[PDB]
């Protein structure tokens, strides 16, 4: 069971937290007296984002803005951003780059770009936030979506990049637990959330109830304070039924006694 | 005789029992096909009298392939080669390989990077190529096909791993392009669906097969029963040619039983009610 003194003088970083989930996330950390340094390519609205992080209660909030589609700065933010705090705590991966509902048809280009920055640039971040994650037995927190569990049609390069968090972020997760790596990762499973960017990308072509985004940004903060491996947030209760993958789990069991891994 | 000829090998029950003769006179790329399930689909196809098209880099095994494909009874064979890391390769490999043929029934996308068992720690490049090779050069030969696919009522198939549908250490990069090629085929084939293109996709799902490639990269790490290659790339023809959405094979009874999920069906067909496409 949660409580938000878990959260109290955390080291937190936010990812694509200058609007909808992301800000959300910071604003509740703030709330809870969490140390935060949030990011994205608009220094702007970061500012403010800081500024109305301090009003809340934070225990200090920092912006260090810039692309997530250049690598280096994925790696150089997270030192900068661990310097900042003297420590790290919780990597919290929500950015994304934009994109639309649309048929595929040959945008190869939106295809490496979603690649790119929705899956790449969260390894860059996690291959430079490990050494720290690992001094405070930290926690990695990726927010993907019911897309990168099941299909959909109109987000194939999306889907695509969704699912590789799975494959990726769920393969180093047994190797953490045999080679004892105390770094818990928690995949977040959204539905249809109310951001702007979601109501407008939506409008007229689905038709679902949308969950609330304060609600949500917390759901992913307790998931992680709480070291759970998945979290399952939509506003209904048949989606949150069937989207659990029950034999999965019992396969990767089966087949745990298949391996020798001291080497 | 082929002027006053006619008619359709697929007729009833057509969509549930496998016949050789499905293939005979079909026109086929398979991709990485110099070595392992890849050269065993070519033979295979081979033996079934279908025109085909293979690639890999290495012009000398392809040769081979080439050569063994006509021995075998295929109706014409070539080889194109090249590296899937050159996108600009991967578009004009289709388009001339449509050319020998005079179309393309169905596109075989196998190959993969070069990958060993590893724990992951810091090598960002090996994430990067095996998202390039094993799935974006996947969708820009899907681009690249689809026109001359969309004419013949074709098939997309891709070859998956158990490792691209549940989690397994040591293949996170690997894993990683298998789960990107479920994302991205599942969404395509809904897309299709509703947009009325009768192109169909099978997605592969394949355990341990005993290749010279994975029986080396498992040696000493890896203790599992291996299935043969040969039964292997049967199968994965067999699914595509009876237009499966999913192939699924294992050394174990229980794999079977356990890898297919229900849930994730019913869901998407559940949800495939709210949207509204008339866009
Ligand atoms: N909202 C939903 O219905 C829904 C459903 C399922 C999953 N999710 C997941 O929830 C997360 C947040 O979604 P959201 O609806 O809150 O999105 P959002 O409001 O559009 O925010 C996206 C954030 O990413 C940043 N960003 C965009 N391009 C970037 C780039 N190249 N480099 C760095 N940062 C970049 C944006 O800031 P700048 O443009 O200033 O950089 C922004 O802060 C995503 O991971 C999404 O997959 C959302
Ligand atoms: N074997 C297993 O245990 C296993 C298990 C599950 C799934 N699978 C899947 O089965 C498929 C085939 O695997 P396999 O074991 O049969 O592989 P394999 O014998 O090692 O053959 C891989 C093929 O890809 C080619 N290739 C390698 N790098 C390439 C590049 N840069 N550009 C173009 N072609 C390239 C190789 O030829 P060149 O080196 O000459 O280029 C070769 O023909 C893969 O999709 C694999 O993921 C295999
Ligand atoms: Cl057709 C369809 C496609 C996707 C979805 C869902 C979804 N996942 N990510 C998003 C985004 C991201 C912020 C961009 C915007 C809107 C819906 N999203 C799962 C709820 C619902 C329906
Ligand atoms: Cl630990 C572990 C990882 C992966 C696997 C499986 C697997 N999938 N692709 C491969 C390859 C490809 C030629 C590279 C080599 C060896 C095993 N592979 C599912 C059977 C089993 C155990």
């Amino acid at each position: 069971e949660f409580r938000p003194e878990m959260l109290q003088g955390k080291k937190v970083i936010v990812t694509g937290a200058s609007k909808g989930i992301g800000r959300e996330m910071a604003y509740h950390l703030a709330k809870m007296g969490a140390h935060v340094v949030v990011t994205a390519r608009s220094k702007e609205t970061l500012q403010k984002v800081v500024s109305h992080c301090l009003e809340l209660g934070a225990a200090s909030a920092h912006y260090i803005a810039g692309t997530m589609e250049d690598m280096t700065f994925a790696e150089q933010f997270v030192a900068q951003a661990g310097k900042l705090m003297g420590g790290l705590d919780m990597l919290i991966l929500n950015h994304i780059t934009n994109t639309s509902l649309n048929l595929f048809h040959d945008d190869i280009h939106h295809v490496r770009k979603s690649m790119e920055v929705n899956f790449l640039s969260y390894v860059v971040l996690t291959v430079a936030a490990l050494p720290m994650l690992k001094q405070s037995n930290g926690s990695i927190v990726v927010v993907s979506s019911l897309a990168g569990k099941v299909a959909y049609p109109m987000v194939a390069a999306y889907s695509a990049s969704k699912f590789a968090l799975d494959g990726f972020f769920s393969s180093i997760r047994k190797e953490y637990s045999v080679s004892r790596v105390n770094v818990s990762i928690t995949l977040c499973v959204l539905g249809l959330i109310d951001t702007e960017t979601a109501m407008k990308a939506v409008s007229g072509i689905v038709h679902m109830q949308a969950a609330p985004k304060e609600e949500c940004a917390l759901e992913i903060i307790k998931g992680g304070a709480l070291r759970q491996e998945e979290v399952y947030y939509d506003s209904s209760r048949w989606t949150t039924l069937l989207i659990r993958n029950p034999c999965r789990k019992i396969l990767e069991e089966l087949y745990s006694t298949s391996y020798n891994m001291d080497r």
